[PDB]
C-alpha cells in the first residue's frame, strides 16, 4: 500500500507491502445553518432565547487562541439568539484560558475579528489571580473547586466549545469550559493528579467511570452551566455538525457522533505505524504522546510503536523532558510520579506519566527532525530518520514478518481493541 | 530676541532683534482629581450618576484617533459614575470619527488600552453607512440632520471630549461630538459648506453668530445630548481643567476658560512668524492652514505670514491639493468654491477655501521639508529652508525695516485685534 502519513507541513510517503499489513485504521448546509439548527433544536433545555429572557448579566464562556473553535461564526449566532427576546442583555464573553497565559489582543483579533473584540465585552480568565476566583464547592474526589467570579455572578452562564477525542478526559468540550477552562491553577493541576491519570478509565473516548470527567461534570453543575453550543469540526476547521442545550446531554449527543466517526477497531499487532496529525498537532514531543496512545491501544505487549511527528518545537516542556532525563528508565519515572499526591501535581507531570505507561510495555521509535534525536534518546525512545529505517529497527526488535497496524492519523482516532 | 518655533518633533532656535519685533504673542490638583471634581460639580445638570439611574441603554461618545483626549483617564471615571446607581447599565462607547476613516484596533489600543477595548463595548461611527443613520430633524440653516442610530436610540446620550480653539467652529468640544462627530457623511459635508465657511463669524474663538456653531447646537439638542465631560489639556496632553454637565452650559464655561488662557492681542504687523505647534499637528499642509489663520489675524492685509511646519506626510489630501493645481490662482480657487451650494461640498473643500482666503490677502512662506517644495509652490506659496531664509524672502516682499509679530504656537491661540 502507498500510505500517506501526516508530518509537519507535508506528508510522508511510504510504500509498505500489503502482506505486512494487519489493517489500515482510519477515522471516517452552510456552517452557519448547522449552528442555527442546533440552537433551534436544543437537547435537554429550552432555547437559549428563552433562557436569556429577562436576565441582566449573561456570561458566555469561549475557548482561547490555542483552540480551533470557529468563534467568528458561532459567537454572533449565540449573541443574536441571546438578544432575540432580550435586546438590551448584558453579555460578557469570558475566554477560558485554563492554565495558559492570557490571550493577547492580536490573538483576540485573529480569533474573533476586530469588530467583535471591540463591539462586545471580552474578559480574559486568569487562573493565577486568586482575587478573581471564588470557592464554590467541593468535588466528588474531595478537592476544593474555585472558578472565575464573573461566571459565578452571572444570571445565566453559557459556554461554547468543540468536541474531539481526548486521550485522558475522553473528549473535549462541554464541562471542560468550567474545569479546567475557568478554574484556579491549583484546581487545574489537581484535576491532572497521578491518581486520576492512573485510573484505567482515564483514556481516549472514555467518559463513564472516568474520574477526571466525573470531577469536571460536578464542577459544571456547581457552576450552573445552563446551556452549551459545541461544534464538531473537520481538519480544515470547518463546522460539520453542532449540538446545543443541556451542558451534559448536548455534549453527550456530540460525543456519540464523534465516537461513530473516530472509532477504529484494532486487532493488536506487533508493530504499529502512526503519526501525530501533522503541523500544528505534531509540533513537539509533549503533544506526540497523544498519537502514541492510539499506538499503544493497537500494539501487543512488548511490541513497537513507530510514530511520525516532526516536533519542530522540540520536546514541548522542560519538566516533561526532565522526568526522563533525570530517571533510570520508564518504570523509575512512573514510580516517582505515582508517589505524588492529589495536591502535589506539577506542570507537565501527567504527560510524562502517560508516556512512561507506554514505554514500560512497548518500545517507541520516533521519526522526527534531526534536532530532536538526542531528546528522543534521552526519553528512552529510539530516533529514526525515516519510516524505512524505523521499520528496520522495529523488525530487529520483533520479527521481519510481523503484521503491522497502520494508523495514519494517531490523534484523530479512538482505538478500540477488536 | 531668542525665539523657539515648534517644527516637527522639536523646536527651531532663531535670534531676532527687538527693534523688528511688534509682539511675541503666547498663551498662558491630580488629573484624576480634576476630572472627578468636574463630575462632582456638574454645570447646569444633576450628576451623571443621577441622570443614568434607571436608564438601561447608555451611549458615551468619545473622540477618535485624531484627538488627544486622555480617555485612559476620563473613560473609567465616566463608566464608574454611570454605574454608581446603575450597576447593570448597558454602556456603549461610540467613537466620533466624523468624516474620517475608521479608527483601527491598534489605534484604539493606544488611546484606550487593551483591557478597556476588550472589556467594554466600543463601536466606531461610519458616516458612510447610510442604513445606520437616522433622520431626526431639519437644521436652522435648512439642511436635514441624520445621525448614528445607536445615539438616537439611547436612553441616555453622553459625550466626552476636549476644549481648544478651532479655526472655523470657534472651539472644539461639546456639541461637535454630535455634528460632525456622529453625523451622516452628507450632513457633515453640508456643515462645511462654502456659505458657512465664508461667514465672517466662522473663525477662531467665535461662537456668537457663527452659523456652523448654530447648526451644531441645534443638532446636539435634537440628538438629546444630556451630559458632557470636556477636559482642557496643556501642550503635553496633561489635564489642567475639566467641565461637566449641560451640553451647552458646561461647554460655554469651558470655552470662557480657554478664551482666558488662549487669547492674545495683536497689533497687525507687516510680517508674522508662526508654527503649527509641532508634531503630530504639523504633519501635512492641510493641517498647517490652521496655524496660518493665526498669522492671518496678526498680519496686515498684503503682509507676509511665515509658518514653520515640517509637513512630512506632504500635502495632506489629494482633494485639497487638486483645488490649487487645477486653478489659476487663489482667487480662482475661491471663485470655484463659493460657486458650490450647501449640498455640493466636496471632500476637503473647506480647507482649500480657508487657505485661499488667506492667500488672497497675504503672502505665505512655509518653512517645511525639502520634499514639499513643489507642493508648496503648486499651492501659490513660497517654500523656505529655515527661518533666516524665510525672513529674507519676507523682507524682499515688504520692507527690510518691517515689524514682525511672533506667534510661537499658531494653533494654541485666539488672535484678537
Ligand atoms: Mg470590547
Amino acid at each position: 500500500a502507498n500510505i500517506e502519513i501526516p508530518y509537519g507541513k507535508s506528508k510522508l510517503a511510504f510504500d509498505l507491502p500489503d502482506e505486512r499489513i494487519q489493517g489500515i485504521l482510519r477515522s471516517k448546509m452552510s456552517e452557519e445553518d448547522i449552528v442555527k439548527r442546533a440552537l433551534e433544536n436544543p437537547i435537554g433545555t429550552k432555547r437559549l432565547q428563552d433562557l436569556a429572557e429577562g436576565k441582566k448579566n449573561i456570561v458566555i464562556i469561549t475557548s482561547d487562541h490555542t483552540r480551533p473553535v470557529p468563534s467568528r461564526i458561532t459567537l454572533p449566532l449565540l449573541l443574536d439568539e441571546i438578544r432575540k427576546k432580550n435586546k438590551s442583555a448584558n453579555v460578557k464573553i469570558l475566554i477560558a484560558t485554563g492554565f495558559h497565559r492570557g490571550t493577547t489582543l492580536q490573538e483576540m483579533k485573529a480569533k474573533f475579528g476586530e469588530d467583535l473584540v471591540e463591539n462586545e465585552q471580552f474578559v480574559v480568565h486568569d487562573s493565577r489571580n486568586s482575587e478573581n476566583m471564588e470557592l464554590i464547592g467541593t468535588l466528588p474526589s474531595g478537592g476544593k473547586l474555585e472558578i472565575n467570579k464573573l461566571a459565578v455572578e452571572a444570571d445565566l452562564l453559557v459556554a461554547e466549545g468543540f468536541i474531539e477525542p481526548h486521550f485522558f478526559a475522553g473528549f473535549s468540550g462541554g464541562r471542560k469550559s468550567i474545569l479546567p477552562g475557568i478554574a484556579s491553577v491549583q484546581c487545574i493541576l489537581a484535576n491532572h493528579c497521578s491518581e486520576f491519570i492512573k485510573n484505567p478509565y482515564a483514556r481516549t473516548g472514555v467518559l463513564e467511570n472516568n474520574p477526571i470527567h466525573r470531577d469536571m461534570i460536578y464542577a459544571a453543575k456547581k457552576a450552573n452551566l445552563a446551556f452549551i453550543l459545541n461544534v464538531v469540526i473537520d481538519s480544515s476547521h470547518k463546522i460539520v455538525n453542532a449540538f446545543a442545550g443541556h451542558s451534559e446531554k448536548a455534549h453527550l449527543k456530540g460525543c456519540e457522533f464523534v465516537s461513530e466517526i473516530a472509532t477504529v477497531n484494532a486487532k493488536p499487532a506487533d508493530i504499529v505505524i502512526t503519526s501525530n496529525g501533522g503541523y500544528p498537532l505534531d509540533q513537539n514531543i509533549y503533544q506526540s504522546v497523544k498519537g502514541m496512545t492510539a499506538g499503544e491501544a493497537a500494539c501487543k505487549d512488548g511490541g513497537v510503536i513507530i510514530i511520525a511527528a516532526e516536533c519542530a518545537d522540540g520536546h514541548g516542556g522542560e519538566g516533561f523532558y526532565r522526568w526522563f532525563k533525570e530517571s533510570k528508565d520508564p518504570q523509575d519515572v512512573m514510580n516517582k510520579i505515582l508517589s505524588r499526591g492529589r495536591d502535589e501535581t506539577l506542570p507537565d507531570q501527567w504527560e510524562a506519566q502517560i508516556l512512561a505507561r507506554i514505554l514500560i510495555n512497548h518500545k517507541v521509535i520516533m521519526v522526527t527532525d534531526s534536532k530532536n534525536y538526542e531528546y528522543v534518546k534521552d526519553m528512552f525512545m529510539t530516533p529514526a530518520k525515516d519510516l524505512g529505517e524505523a521499520l528496520k529497527i522495529a523488525e530487529s526488535i520483533v520479527n521481519n514478518d510481523s503484521k503491522i497496524n497502520v494508523i495514519p492519523d494517531g490523534v484523530s482516532v479512538i482505538v478500540r481493541e477488536k
